[PDB]
């Protein structure tokens, strides 16, 4: 009679130890309170720092997620993950998961052996959220610090705080307070069941690099991407994707070689607006790191700029 | 009879023209002169005797350190004069993260140095420029602005060069510091100071570019999943003196990054691990290469690192700098 | 071919003169509205929103409902002051019953100020209202290039242009470079799905807001009691926490049939249920929005459990 | 060798228990101290139990007691600083009281915790550690009264509970934090540009009862009678939690004026949660500057022990 939730562990600080790494079965054991929310099965997809998360491991994760959500005896899925790269992995699965069932990413800033470690509660909130049927159809979820954020908006905004994960402009989809879920907001983009993206039959994703925008920014960074035959480049623009004349050169250069370039921003938030005056596609409100994921996945369907641009406004 | 303020222009949307007023995105930055700017706010004659000066007429995307030196040498030139009470600097927003901070390190006077910008062209409806400029001259003329570090004014806020930054691509209230706030606000034609910068700045800064003609080259390299090593090889192949890593979370290096950083350190390039995050502390970790950016943005870390390398190549001296400025 | 939009004028700083105004002056001032829609102006009232009252709200609410029921009205823009934009839009959010966009707009600076925000806000509001894609999103609050939900957004700073924020909830959408980007949707009961109708209401119940604080006087409840208020909202310390003096005074009111909601003086967040304390609980609703919900709920029911649920659903 | 730090306990959720860890009985100061053995690496601790209450119930009387005692401790050469355990519900006020009230350079760090000590991932232990770390840094000196939760060091003058229930609640969007605590080092970033502690004129050393000040909220249809009830019960000051920038409706206008008739001092603050309420000649009452309703009661309250002069009280609000 209780929901059947699978915890796929991938590593991260939620799984570390010290005197201030640890497998899935322990994370579960450190919170016996999980018993009261779901029947839990644990599975170890990887044990790496999320900084070392790569498109390849994401292909395995995504495939295993869809494989499990296809099952009649799996109600939702909770994914244990680091925070340094939690910007990208949930957005990946938001684009790539074929189910309506809850996929929920959980993480912690303090390791399990820290004074007032956030992992235990984050995990509890994440399983509770996953075990809720009202949690379906919401897109991939990101749960830490009592907040349920959308994979499309939520990112790490502070380097070291427990409350890092924010989306200033779009808030949190909802909230977990006093052992109650409080949904307030619904993502208004294409995701999960409605997404045209399918990585089920993909062995390898196209390479996509990220170039920063800044005063005196080198044109030779683009030459690198161009040389190594990268498929896409995400410019992390000054302000609203603004390019200097080196950005301009580098980008236009890349574009003649058939490299799809998307101008995002280095600011943290907001719309990069369309502009005939500048080269490259526009990222809408997509962060540089999430733009990479969308571009990377977009480059498995098409190379067409207007089409991909279309994705960038809808996804 | 009243304070003598000088406005030094560098271009930017504050001085952008556009064909129509409904249009907010995609125009000509630095199309108009400091005199056109000043003329549109005749209210400034209530605050200051104003002299305008055109240092540059570029969009701040194209702001180069070469113009920064020139600008920094000029501010110091003026504030040393008896007839100059404070400077206002009109500037783009795209790169207003870095120019204020630069002069925060290189200005040598108590006097107010207030950068000012607009998110909307002068032609836009409800253009923020005039009010912003009014506030900028206000702050500058007020003796009580003295010794507060270099200041950034937009949207009735007075932020510190050290903390403030463009936090949104396109909104008027872009310039924020979640963790540090604003030194002061401007409300009902009054200045309210609330905060002071608890870092080293201006008069007490050890960095002096009065006689420097070429600042050392510093590249920023982003952190992300599947980040390539070859970007580090690129900076090395080009004789760069410092690299700022815009790291994942608190400057976390991937395998590729660790190796890339480490190649750079071999050939004597100083590496600072900053954060793509947007705020907060990158703490020392002796299990990771390069030094640590404290709470300085990749943009700002690039500036300090650059100016640091004019003084020393000592990794420990520079690490001290990040913790102090 | 171009959408029909009625701008309903209520007053506010968006319509103020200085030495450093009717709906038609406002319209005249943004000639670019003509590119967005065909515009009719109406002056519902001309007050500072600080002087906005339930009975003017009713007049407005019915008029809005009346306008939106026409074939030839596509949407409604309400010009209004900021000091009470917390309340007015939420009111309409529950009482309106078309999917047609109802867009409140305001300005922190008067039209005469350097870099006055009125014109641009008014432009945005109309653009939003004239967009087919705006339908059925609940009542909206446009200022400073954001589309806020009436359920969430509130004045968070006394005097800045960007005052209107909902930290926990962000914006519904945004207006950048002359285009609208919708991003999130109100996951609460609103407009067409709301049970709250005021068509047949002449006077709304009286509801007071009492502030929570160290040494808070119990007599404030005694006062609200003397004047036979129907409901009290408590702007509690923290998550709606009562002192002994608040505990007893609320319990006092509750025994006289007055319905008490416990909200927060904090600015955001959930006041969770608690059997150890009296009053109902305000979910994430502010004190000012709690008033609007409670006073409307009092037109329907006096039943604590039903009222309580409204606060979790609406 | 190590700094001597006194912990003064007043109660609060930091000292709060519950039946299960997934969700109240009181816990002593020494229970809080033994829960964190790592404190001994930071300082010598003395525990002192001043009160044991929810901060809902914190009164101006106990704050007087809390003040006199903190001044008495800090006056000693062998006391380097004091950490105060206090509920979150009324940390808006107590800290600011002490900020005007303490005569010492020496750190006064308030600490609290949003989740009970009993709760899974409870925030009490780490918060206090932080609070003691700050109180035992000699660099915490001369910064005014300090508030530590969620790794942040906030100024008493600015910081407030902005969310009902979350861990990161205590913010000040316009002013930020004075410092933060990250990876077991303190990082100072900002200084309070206001009169505080040693420069304050507010002396309650010989004050037994504080004047009464009510807070009356501003809203649509706001009743004039709140003001009358304030008046009837001999209140010496009223703080107005106004609409926008302390804006008064016809009723608050009449009501304030009435209270001004009786020599009740009124301050127009704001219900919004941040920002400047400007002077407006065409409106009654004094003006709060950027002070919240809660902190305004506190500043008004103390000003009325010193003076009843409208001009002088207004100066306090632009200075403190
Ligand atoms: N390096 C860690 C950081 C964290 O989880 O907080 C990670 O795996 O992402
Ligand atoms: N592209 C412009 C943006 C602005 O100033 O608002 C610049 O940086 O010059
Ligand atoms: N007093 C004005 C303030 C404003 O609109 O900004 C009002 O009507 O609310
Ligand atoms: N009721 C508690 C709330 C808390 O501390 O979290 C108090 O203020 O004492």
């Amino acid at each position: 009679n209780l929901p059947n939730i699978v915890i796929l562990a991938t590593g991260g600080t939620i799984a570390g130890s010290a005197a201030a790494a640890l497998g899935v079965e322990t994370l579960i054991q450190a919170v016996p309170e999980l018993k009261t929310l779901a029947n839990i099965k644990g599975e170890q997809v990887a044990s790496i720092g999320s900084e070392n998360m790569t498109s390849d491991v994401l292909l395995t994760l995504s495939k295993r997620v869809n494989e499990l959500l296809a099952r009649s005896d799996v109600d939702g899925v909770v994914i244990t993950h680091g925070t340094d790269t939690l910007d990208e992995s949930p957005y990946f699965l938001n684009l790539t998961v074929k189910s309506d069932k809850p996929v929920v990413f959980v993480a912690a800033m303090r390791p399990a052996t820290a004074i007032s470690a956030d992992g235990p509660m984050n995990l509890y909130g994440a399983v509770k959220v996953a075990a809720d049927k009202n949690s379906r159809g919401r897109g991939v979820l990101v749960v830490l610090n009592d907040r349920i954020g959308s994979a499309r908006f939520i990112s790490k905004t502070n380097a070291s705080t427990l409350d890092t994960f924010k989306a200033p402009e779009e808030g949190y989809l909802g909230v977990i307070i006093g052992d109650k879920i409080y949904y307030q907001t619904r993502l208004d983009k294409v995701h999960t069941t409605r997404s045209v993206f399918d990585v089920t039959n993909v062995d390898k994703l196209p390479a996509v690099d990220i170039i920063y925008g800044y005063q005196d920014d080198p044109e030779y960074m683009y030459d690198a991407s161009i040389k190594h035959g990268v498929k896409g480049i995400v410019y992390a623009g000054m302000g609203a994707g603004s390019v200097s004349k080196r950005g301009d050169a580098g980008i236009r250069k890349a574009e003649s070689k058939g490299i799809v370039v998307v101008r995002s921003s280095r600011t943290g938030s907001g719309i990069v607006p369309p502009d005939a005056g500048q080269p490259g596609l526009v990222a809408d409100s997509l962060s540089p790191a999430k733009s990479r994921i969308l571009l990377m996945l977009a480059l498995t369907k098409t190379t067409n700029p207007a089409v991909i641009q279309d994705y960038f406004h809808a996804y």
